[PDB]
């Protein structure tokens, strides 16, 4: 997250870190057994880390649970990042508590102009690299479809939305991929892509989770 703030330990209790020996992506806990992330975060060999604040210090509220299964969307296209969504099943259920909690899936798609909470352990610099140890947060508004398409001509599908600030300075970034975009208390987006981070006229692009609720529900009813 570039231009964000330190969230505060465990104030984003649905945020997970995906670890393959190191943190490499975020995700969102949607019930005790399942995490939503980005398909471009797929790796074999994922451990889900819940209850994290500092990802480099065991502070006492973590749960580390191996994935048993990962399910990339059947229509994921890694070239365009259309359908950039994945489900990860935990080998055992998380113990839900004040620090480890699920986020609701949406009933309706979020509206342009809504301010959402985006969070992650990704890079904090637009130019260069600095990765934080504690979770960072950003409030960013959803942009209109027309503004999103103008920013990335020929690249935005109906399964993507833009959020952020066209002047630059505030955005998600590498290492935040797969993490949540929460709007009105629901998971509406997944950190998916953008041209650099926090550059002028290049807002973040997010997977539109409301288009995937029926797939998520049928897949979790079946696995
Ligand atoms: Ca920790």
């Amino acid at each position: 997250i570039v231009g964000g703030y330190t969230c505060g330990a465990n104030t984003v209790p649905y945020q997970v870190s995906l670890n393959s020996g190191y943190h490499f992506c975020g995700g969102s806990l949607i019930n005790s057994q399942w995490v939503v992330s980005a398909a471009h975060c797929y790796k074999s060999g994922i451990q889900v880390r819940l209850g994290e604040d500092n990802i480099n210090v065991v502070e006492g509220n973590e749960q580390f649970i191996s994935a048993s299964k990962s399910i990339v969307h059947p229509s994921y296209n890694s070239n365009t990042l259309n359908n950039d969504i994945m489900l990860i099943k935990l080998k055992s259920a998380a113990s839900l508590n004040s620090r480890v909690a699920s986020i609701s899936l949406p009933t309706s798609c979020a509206s342009a102009g809504t301010q959402c909470l985006i969070s992650g352990w990704g890079n904090t610099k637009s130019s260069g690299t600095s990765y934080p140890d504690v979770l960072k947060c950003l409030k960013a508004p959803i942009l209109s479809d027309s503004s999103c398409k103008s920013a990335y001509p020929g690249q935005i599908t109906s399964n993507m939305f833009c959020a952020g600030y066209l002047e630059g300075g505030k955005d998600s970034c590498q290492g935040d991929s797969g993490g949540p975009v929460v709007c009105s208390g629901k998971l509406q987006g997944i950190v998916s892509w953008g041209s650099g981070c926090a550059q002028k006229n290049k807002p973040g692009v997010y997977t539109k989770v409301c288009n995937y609720v029926s797939w998520i529900k049928q897949t979790i009813a079946s696995n």
